[PDB]
């Protein structure tokens, strides 16, 4: 294996923060204004709501939930949501290797780098957690993302 490799174009990738994984549900409406929280938890709310697909997008990446058909997006209050409508201005991400183990930061794309990163708090909840953007703290475990690809991740 190679630590630095992102699992691109691998349907059924799971996105983990420690033992919690990212989930996202389909919106009621699918309007330009629609979106649902990305929830880190150890429960999956619906069929393949825990399954993701990462693709190149321009000079970063787009992150797609295969259960909800939503894009991971910044929204109000620096909250990270899934949205049905793709917007290059809100749905593009930098994915940067931490230098440690299998862990990455998912960052706001910024000219000259240093964008805010996915932050999963409350830090010490044993229930569902939401995602917001905060300044990178290099060793903060609440900002460390890993990707899990099972050999049956694409199998349906």
């Amino acid at each position: 294996a190679q630590a630095r490799k992102i699992p691109l174009d691998l349907p059924g990738t799971r996105i983990l923060n420690g033992a919690n994984w990212a989930n996202n549900s389909a919106t009621e409406n699918l309007a330009t204004n629609s979106g649902t929280l990305i929830i880190f938890d150890q429960s999956t709310p619906g069929q393949d709501a825990d399954r993701w697909l990462i693709h190149n997008y321009l000079d970063g990446y787009k992150i797609f939930n295969m259960g909800s058909n939503n894009w991971a997006s910044v929204s109000r209050g620096n909250t990270v949501l899934g949205v049905s409508e793709f917007d290059g201005q809100t749905c593009k991400w930098s994915i940067e290797y931490s230098g440690n183990g299998e862990e990455f930061w998912i960052r706001v794309p910024r000219e000259g780098g240093g964008g805010a990163v996915w932050t999963i708090k409350p830090a010490s909840s044993q229930g569902p957690t939401t995602v917001f953007l905060d300044l990178l703290k290099e060793t903060d475990p609440n900002q460390r993302i890993k990707f899990a690809v099972d050999p049956n991740s694409s199998v349906d």
